[PDB]
């Protein structure tokens, strides 16, 4: 544990096993001082500008947390490839996570002249939130994840929490955490950092499509035993009256057969087109947005539940918040266009949950009568059933793995709505800092907390390994599958590489099932 | 079948401890102002009481009568019968989820699509007259689940205020919410057995 | 009790890498077509954000307020009540599933 | 002990085991040449303004002095919460007292441009006064102690004691006290120190 | 494996054993960050000048490669005249390859003033394509292999690589490699870092 010796090496690999892949991958990072090493309340209001709908109170740290929770830090593209194009499912197992090869900075400034170097004798602290004491910030989708290309340096992100508000105001139930109430590792140059985690066991994610259709289980060539009612009129000319008919469901009746089942929740999203012609002419993005209300503040549904994003033949439509959107490279923070953003489908599930702008089915709505004329109603939100089935929503290459499913008393099938694993004890959070060095104090003592600090920034490399346990095809389907594949003519440049100028860029969203399945 | 009911499962000589709104209004003559007045539930206020439970899942579907001259003079079948819709194509609910077929005393109302119908001997394919085939009955669960023509129940619709009246709103389909409690289908001699349920990932009740 | 609610889970300081439908319209002046916009949700946008969870089930109830005057002047108690119905027979559901009582 | 390796690791932490708590804290501070390295006499006396009430004669130190002798260096406010809400009484009864990753560092000042570097050689010296023969200057209230707020850091005290004055003089008993005239440890970057201590018995604070 | 401790002293050396001859030699190297540490897509075409014999589709990378390729990297003049003077024939058998004495520079620049420190921390990575994953780009008789005279001084090539072009463009079966996700060593000063290798049978050179 020297100053001259390494303490770490490289590890970036991926081993198949043909039950389990193990993936490693080692990056670059750099730490900054956050917040001039103070924690500060943020709120944000409704003053000026600001809505209701967006208020929070919270604190801002001076640590930073280590996020691997995007598909793309573990899986190459030829990886994620091997394993969409052979794999039934997968879940993740155990992980190894390590933090090696420490270098702490100084750097000087004089008359616009600035130089770095080594502070030999200096430290940073990490700590893993073991006990889930924290306010758990990561799966929230955020930036600041390992880079999905192995020599791309990266900047630690910084750690912030939110608690109960009204308006700007903190409430009596609001927390405030301090991080260095926590034990932490303190390590120089020469010294390392390491942890091991298991995963509890969870449902493997389906790769696969289904290839079969709730409302086609039946056998096509036989009746059924079972009659419905065909007829609640005559059909003889002019003198038609009530009578009662009733028939046998067969193979040119398929929609009046009876069935054993029912299809997936719905909650319906306004429905907008890529050609923006046959869109209305108004910004209705929020106004037409699909909702929940909790205390008086109004959220998107965003994603919300699973549903197919389209029916057959329209490609065109999408759910105005239902579906995941990435950017492409460098495209805007702001009003990005359509061409510089790719959108996810989920078209994969028609098969078993309801289309996303569409109804889930009808209902009556009175009772009928000599005199009355009988009545529907169209249901556009539907809780669960009992006979309901479903399929969750799908993962991409760059989506996330998993999310810490709350602690309530109670919950209804908590699958992360943006995609992924749900766990009770998550991954825990990984968060490091700077020490504080001071610079030289006052010659006579003064109570007051020292605000003069010399500057520092730490580089480092980190590792994390971890299985994948899989599960393997057993189709007995004759005809070939649908599988991923490159482009097989020419290119500018190859997808899913580098830049004349050095850039990785991801070209597409890639997501998971391809292999099919039957119901 | 229970000998019991959801809605009186209390003890019918006890009043509760625990009370509810009764009174919005003064009663006095043509005086009448809001106030607030409270009560105990009890024997000659079932309906008031406070309660645990609540009954099972709604989907209703419409009714039709075997004397055939009160029904409406349609050819209704499929115009009024209750389906879902998936992927563009629509499903009758046949039969759906478990709700009584009728209420007291009403035997010759039954859910359009909502039992199972068994021909008898040599009944006809295609338009069998009612003589000639079997309906079903799940008049049983009244006890737990809701009739299959009705409403679930009622909700507010809207916020009342001093220059508001309050309004509700009638619950045609209800999902699952906590507290409720149901009954399966009944099962027949000349019934199906069993069922393969569907490889998903989620179900909700996997009886077929 | 809870210190923290279910729309407010993420951190503060940080921008989602996910985008969501912002503008559906030009803003340019009178001449406003449809368009597409999409943005990123963040810190002062985070009723727009991107979330994992829902809230609890739900099952309307009229409000009536302790202080007399603002309720309306009618016995409204049962005509207006919450109620399930079972075989005929209609019952309060009292006090029903559970919903927080008042708003800040 | 390395100038690479870290020598200690942050704690601050309470555990309770019901009928004991224990509470760690780590901070880290800074601490300056104090007195030019000297030893000065000092005296307030009656001339001017100065008062009888107010005179004093006594020395001025080269060294500071750790102090964590106000509750709040151990308590966090919700630590303290669970303490007096729900207990009668409470005592110390041991403590461990540890000093590490010590960094000495040289600063250089010319022409405006000021820089700060390590000196990697350069020692601090510590000992504890385990035999009370210095002035014992804890106990009466001064600044300096930890901070509540652990991630604060702070700045050691400049250590002074008092003797026995006339006006602003000194008298025939009066004390002076070198402290290198105590033996005390020299530590380098890579060196640590630490101590543990027992409290006598003592009666229970009554938190009633 | 310390910073004030060489981890390699110097082979350079001929030893003749009859039907062994075992040659060992040192060099010293240098190594620029190339590339800037990207990855950078390179293509030819055939506009302007260019012509179609000429085209080529690939990458620069950010690494360097050590390169051994050529006899006198390995025989002194006078060895070789040994060699071709009195043997029919000749083949290798195994190797022995060495880094040491790592020294990583940080340099720089302020107004045209230049100097030059060691960084301590700093690390190099090095790694072997044992399984040859890689394209392999030594055997086209590039330069940058190890001088012919020991007291010379030399500097570490870039390594790039090839794949499949249409004109200035890629095709579908062109490959993209990331020499970071591959495993290496990481060397501070005072590490080091060795292989082994062993020949496959080859035929005999005809010195004849
Ligand atoms: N991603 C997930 N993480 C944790 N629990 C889940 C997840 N998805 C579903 N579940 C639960 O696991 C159950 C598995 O049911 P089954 O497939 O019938 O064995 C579901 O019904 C949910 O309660």
């Amino acid at each position: 544990d020297g100053v001259g010796s390494s303490s770490g090496n490289w590890h970036c690999d991926s081993t198949w096993l043909g039950d389990r892949v193990i993936t490693t991958s080692t990056r670059t990072w750099a730490l900054p001082t956050y917040n001039n090493h103070l924690y500060k309340q943020i709120s944000n209001g409704t003053s000026g500008g600001a809505t209701n709908d967006n208020t929070y109170f919270g604190y801002s740290t001076p640590w930073g947390y280590f996020d691997f929770n995007r598909f793309h830090c573990h899986f190459s593209p030829r990886d994620w490839q091997r394993l969409i194009n052979n794999n039934w499912g997968f879940r993740p197992k155990r992980l190894s996570f390590k933090l090696f090869n420490i270098q702490v900075k100084e750097v000087t400034q004089n008359e616009g002249t600035k130089t770095i170097a080594n502070n030999l004798t200096s430290t940073i602290q990490v700590f893993t939130d073991s006990e889930y004491q924290l306010p758990y910030v990561l799966g929230s989708a955020h930036q600041g994840c390992l880079p999905p290309f192995p020599a791309d340096v990266f900047m630690i992100p910084q750690y912030g929490y939110l608690t109960l508000n009204n308006g700007s105001q903190a409430v009596g139930r609001s927390s405030f955490y301090c991080l260095e109430y926590f034990p932490s590792q303190m390590l120089r140059t020469g010294n390392n950092f390491q942890f091991t985690y298991t995963f509890e066991d969870v449902p493997f994610h389906s790769s696969y499509a289904h290839s079969q259709s709730l409302d086609r289980l039946m056998n096509p060539l036989i009746d059924q035993y079972l009659y419905y009612l065909s007829r609640t009129q005559t059909t003889g000319g002019t003198a038609n009256t009530q009578t009662l008919g009733f028939s046998q469901g067969g193979p040119n009746t398929m929609a009046n057969q009876a069935k054993n089942w029912l299809p997936g929740p719905c909650y319906r999203q306004q429905r907008v087109s890529t050609t923006t012609g046959q869109n209305n002419n108004s910004n209705f993005a929020w106004t037409a947005g699909t909702k929940y209300h909790l205390n008086g503040r109004n959220s998107l549904a965003n994603p919300g539940i699973a549903m197919a994003t389209h029916k057959d033949d329209e490609e065109r439509f999408f759910p105005s918040n239902g579906i995941l959107i990435f950017g492409k490279q460098n495209a805007a923070r702001d009003n990005a266009d359509y061409s510089d953003v790719m959108l996810t489908s989920e078209e994969e599930i028609k098969t078993t949950n309801p289309v996303a702008t569409e109804e889930y089915g009808i209902v009556a709505d009175n009772l009928q009568q000599q005199n009355t004329a009988p009545q529907i109603g169209t249901v556009n939100s539907q809780g669960a059933l009992p006979g309901m089935v479903w399929q969750n929503r799908d993962v991409y290459l760059q989506g996330p793995i998993w999310a810490k499913i709350p602690h309530t008393d109670g919950n209804f099938h908590p699958s992360p709505l943006m995609g992924g694993f749900g766990l009770k004890h998550p991954p825990p959070q990984i968060l490091i800092k700077n020490t504080p060095v001071p610079a030289d104090p006052p010659t006579t003592f003064n109570q007051s907390k020292l605000n003069s600090f010399i500057t520092q920034y730490s580089t480092g490399q980190v590792s994390v390994e971890i299985e994948w346990e899989l599960q393997k095809e057993n189709s007995k389907r004759w005809n070939p599958e649908i599988q991923y594949t490159s482009n097989y003519y020419k290119s500018t440049s190859v997808d899913f590489a580098v830049n004349t100028e050095g850039v990785y860029s991801e070209p597409r969203p890639i997501g998971t099932r391809y292999l099919t399945r039957n119901l």
